[PDB]
DNA sequence: CAAGTGTGAGGAAAAGTAGTTGGGTTTTTTTTGCAGTTGAAGACA
């Protein structure tokens, strides 16, 4: 549902877990790495799963020999997702891609789709006063301060946006139509942006991401 | 190709403390009325 809501998928990448995903098991949290030197072993379930889930999406779709899912259909489904209002979770995404990290979303803090703008200054207006209440200063330095924020007073010198499932579904109905060199460019297209997408939720690793995706590569081929 | 010990530092933050100044008391060790009187210069036998 993240995106690509290709209700297929959920099982393709649930099999290919089935298959040399822990011997078809349900990933069980990693243990109690008692070590303090915290190596990179990559026991953590979710990381793997993310990781079969982006390479699932990458083989199916670089052998859908059947040719299922159609040239044109792919980056469809790029062009409707890259961005977005959200019933509250994307504009959530905003909130966390302003950690200004990596320099993934710190350009999204540039574009900031218009109202994206307007909504995150609702969000700083009514969350962000979870702020803070200086102290004695003859009353004087919080006076003035009072003042001041008298001053400029403000906060006011469809209900309009729309609920996740709402986004989901227009979206699940933008690519309502369904039925060589540039799909294969098209599809790295697209996974670099779940790539983006998955990986900004998380830790990263713009490459123990696929160190991590190296990982289980290796593990795979044991056929 | 790959997994596994040993381990040095980088970093954060509130309050304190620095430097540079000033403030700041502190703290501090032009006669206008009167009457008399003395001493004086001057003078004398």
């Amino acid at each position: 549902m993240q995106c690509a809501l290709p209700p297929e998928f959920y099982f393709y990448t649930k099999q290919v877990i089935e298959f040399e995903e822990t011997d078809i098991r349900n990933l069980t949290l990693w243990e109690r790495t008692d070590e303090r030197h915290t190596g990179r072993v990559s026991n953590h379930a979710e990381l793997r799963v993310l990781s079969y889930f982006m390479l699932t999406i990458n083989w199916m779709l670089s052998f859908d020999r059947d040719r299922q899912y159609p040239l044109k259909w792919i980056l469809s489904l790029t062009e409707s997702l890259t961005q977005r209002t959200t019933t509250s979770e994307s504009i959530g995404r905003n909130i966390v891609k302003v950690v200004y990290p990596d320099k993934p979303t710190s350009s999204d803090y540039f574009q900031w789709s218009e109202e994206e703008t307007l909504e995150f200054l609702k969000w700083m207006e009514k969350q962000f006063l979870p702020t803070q209440t200086s102290m004695e200063m003859t009353i004087d330095q919080k006076i003035a301060r009072r003042k001041l924020y008298k001053i400029f007073p403000l906060d006011r010198e469809d209900t309009h946006q729309l609920t996740f499932i709402e986004d989901l579904q227009e979206r699940y109905a933008k690519q309502t139509p369904f039925f060589p060199p540039a799909r294969k460019e098209a599809i790295g297209r697209l996974l670099t942006h779940i790539a983006s997408q998955l990986l900004v939720d998380f830790a990263i690793s713009k490459e123990q991401l696929k160190d991590c995706i190296s990982r289980i590569k290796n593990a795979c081929l044991h056929r």
